[PDB]
């Protein structure tokens, strides 16, 4: 039970997944709005994906941040 069955996640570390990517949107949800709802988006539907598409990495994630932070 769990574990094997299947399991969504670990595939796309293999991709371009880190720990901290996934803890960094959780972790930025409460900075700004922006980053989380554009890279949602894309983070919700390659992640989701099973096949060649993994969610975003804390390093491209974080090149996002500037990418869909506006400017200061």
């Amino acid at each position: 039970m769990r574990q094997q069955l299947e399991m969504q996640k670990k595939q796309i570390m293999m991709q371009i997944l880190t720990p901290e990517a996934r803890s960094r949107l959780a972790n930025l949800r409460l900075t700004r709005p922006d980053f989380v709802e554009q890279i949602e988006l894309q983070l919700i539907q390659l992640a989701q994906m099973g096949r060649v598409r993994s969610k975003i990495t804390d390093e491209q994630l974080k090149e996002l941040l500037k990418r869909v932070a506006g400017k200061k």
